[PDB]
């Protein structure tokens, strides 16, 4: 499903900021008595609207507040870190949660190298 | 392992309540603002004894209490949210978490139409 | 990576104490209210420097320290419980997150016995 930006404006810079789980700790600065305090463990980025990612990105976020919220209605957890984890385990699931059929539709298998490798075998005679 | 309902009754209908990720929201009910209290985030269904499914589920909630009890003793999670999403990893790790040796009992993979589509490329001669 | 114990000593024997998620219960000891008390759980098991392993087991804890404390920086969770499950999603991401090319070095798949049982198919002539 595609995504139009249907918002008053848009900006199409996302000047973000975020953390790294493993920076280049410099010395002892990786241990939390000598680290930095919890202001200064951020990192930044600069992306520009290439591919209108940054709008369309403005937009996706918009649009997923609906399910967003629904789901956070429906569980009892006080703080959801899941989601995304969770997302990865469905991935897997739906390509080999059941027994996959090569060159089906729904099996994420190439056999091409296997058949050439069996076909140019025959090739003796 | 079969389940056997040894229990001295058995309410073979299970009038459930449960919730929804995502229900059909109307207009602004969504937003958590507008939306329904605590009280009133839940749906209901009815399943009858089919398949002797419900006194089936009796018992077996029955029989999984021991190794629940026993689990969430060894935990120190205070409330634990994890384990459905650890059968399904536990489920992929048991079918994916080694090489699949195509046509031995543990690789669910079926090459039947890859080997009858290379069976029949020698049908030229 | 090789593990090389840089410690000024090493006790090379490993006495340790964990728990059980489900020990062999005796009775109506997996139930709370009978059960042992908190100090209680744990099971006990001595392992000796076979391999080097117990040597190395403390090198790489030590090591293990500056990822782990960077990754314990940058994450919200006051309490994380998710570092192993998460190691096995990456584990099935990286060998079946995407179409797994048979015979290629980053597809598990062993089709030698599929191969001999199309290759012996021919064998009628
Ligand atoms: C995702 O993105 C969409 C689009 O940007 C967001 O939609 C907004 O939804 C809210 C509802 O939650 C709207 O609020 C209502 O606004 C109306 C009128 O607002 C007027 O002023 C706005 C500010 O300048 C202006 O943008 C509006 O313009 C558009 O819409 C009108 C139709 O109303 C249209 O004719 C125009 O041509 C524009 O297309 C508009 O001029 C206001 O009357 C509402 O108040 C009543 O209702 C609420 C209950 O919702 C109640 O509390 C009040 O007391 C009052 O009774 C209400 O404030 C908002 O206008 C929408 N914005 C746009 C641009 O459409 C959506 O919220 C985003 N989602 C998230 C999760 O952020
Ligand atoms: C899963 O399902 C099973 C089966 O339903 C549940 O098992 C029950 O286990 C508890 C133990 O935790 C039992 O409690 C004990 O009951 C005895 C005697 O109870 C009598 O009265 C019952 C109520 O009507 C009746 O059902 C019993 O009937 C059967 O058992 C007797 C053998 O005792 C048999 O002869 C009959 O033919 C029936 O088959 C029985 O008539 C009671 O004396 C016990 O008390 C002592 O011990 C406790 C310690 O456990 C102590 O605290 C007391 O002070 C006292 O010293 C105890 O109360 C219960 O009887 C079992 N029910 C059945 C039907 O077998 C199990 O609990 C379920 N698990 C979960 C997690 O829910
Ligand atoms: C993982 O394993 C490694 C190796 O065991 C651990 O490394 C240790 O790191 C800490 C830093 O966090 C070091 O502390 C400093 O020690 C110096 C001098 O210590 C002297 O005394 C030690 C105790 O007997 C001895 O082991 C040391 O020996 C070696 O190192 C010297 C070089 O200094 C070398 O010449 C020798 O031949 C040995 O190889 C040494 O004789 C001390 O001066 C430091 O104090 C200053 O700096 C700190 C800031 O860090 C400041 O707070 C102080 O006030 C002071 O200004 C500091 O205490 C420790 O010595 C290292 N140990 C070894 C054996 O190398 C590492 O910690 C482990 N990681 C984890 C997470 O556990």
């Amino acid at each position: 499903e595609a995504i139009v930006n249907a918002q008053p404006k848009c900006n199409p810079n996302l000047h973000y900021w975020t953390t790294q789980d493993e920076g280049a700790a410099i010395g002892l600065a990786w241990i939390p008595y000598f680290g930095p305090a919890a202001e200064g463990i951020y990192i930044e980025g600069l992306m520009h609207n290439q591919d209108g990612l940054i709008c369309g990105l403005r937009q996706l976020a918009n649009e997923t507040t609906q399910a967003l919220q629904l789901f956070l209605r429906a569980t009892t957890e006080l703080r959801t870190f899941s989601i995304l984890n969770r997302k990865a385990i469905d991935f897997l699931l739906q390509r080999w949660g059941g027994t996959c059929h090569i060159l089906g539709p729904d099996c994420c298998i190439e056999p091409h190298d296997l058949t050439k490798n069996i076909t140019d075998k025959i090739d003796q005679i």
